[PDB]
DNA sequence: CCAGGCCCTCTAGGGCCTT
């Protein structure tokens, strides 16, 4: 009554309107799909530095939300409804669906998405996004947060330090990440920081990763 | 107009972490 472990990890970031307090929506989506044969031995170049695995698919959707950017939003991800209406960007929609729906089935499974506090954000978010068009995703679709699992991780082996997504990306590169709150910037940060820890993080899912079908909207959505 | 599960510090209080 089990089904395989996941074999592809498609890592997740949000741009959005602003933190769950507002009921925020998405402004921009984006998706690298890996293998996880890339990640059990992650491909390195010559140098020895990790390198994006070659084998990769990426989705990143702009997208117009239906209510207002809080200013601090707007000021960190660069994007406006303004602008992303000049830009002829639909609100999420069947087409997001249909895409996303597409691009996920182009991916072997089952699938383990992954986003960085996604328990609290990404995943209850894109929840939400979804239910309001009765959209689903395949049912052995699981989840993990980089979040609790780094943290858990960094426990199993301890005898105040910080977990943010830039935090990490310092302490392990000790350089600083690019386009941070940029969708596709962000998931890029966030590979490389699993890429880090990929082996223990790959055990870390395959014993704790959460169902999707577990994850409760962030908000109920408003109909039209 | 203003989240919440988590974690760690004087067990209730406070900050983290996501935009
Ligand atoms: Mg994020
Ligand atoms: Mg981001
Ligand atoms: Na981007």
């Amino acid at each position: 009554s089990e089904p395989p472990r996941a074999e592809t990890f498609v890592f997740l970031d949000l741009e959005a309107t602003g933190l769950p307090n507002m009921d925020p929506e998405i402004a921009e989506i984006s998706l690298f799909a890996v293998h996880r044969s890339s990640l059990e031995n992650p491909e390195r170049d010559d140098s020895g530095s990790l390198v994006l695995p070659r084998v990769l698919d990426k989705l990143t959707l702009c997208m117009c939300p239906e209510r207002p950017f809080t200013a601090k939003a707007s000021e960190i991800t660069g994007l406006s409804s303004e602008s992303l209406m000049h830009c002829g960007k639909a609100g999420f929609n069947g087409a997001v669906v249909r895409t996303l729906q597409g691009f996920l089935s182009r991916q072997e499974g089952p699938i383990c998405l992954v986003a960085h506090n996604g328990f609290d954000y990404d995943f209850p978010l894109l929840c939400t996004e979804l239910q309001r068009l009765g959209a689903h995703l395949p049912q052995d679709t699981v989840c993990l947060d980089t979040l609790p699992a780094l943290r858990g991780l960094d426990r199993a082996h301890s005898h105040r330090k910080s977990y943010s997504l830039a935090s990490l990306f310092h302490r392990y590169f000790q350089a600083e990440p690019s386009a941070a709150h940029s969708a596709e910037g962000d998931v890029h940060t966030l590979l490389l920081i699993f890429l880090h820890r990929a082996p223990e993080l790959l055990a870390w899912a395959d014993e704790q990763a959460r169902s999707w079908a577990h994850i409760e909207p962030m908000y109920v959505p408003p109909d039209g």
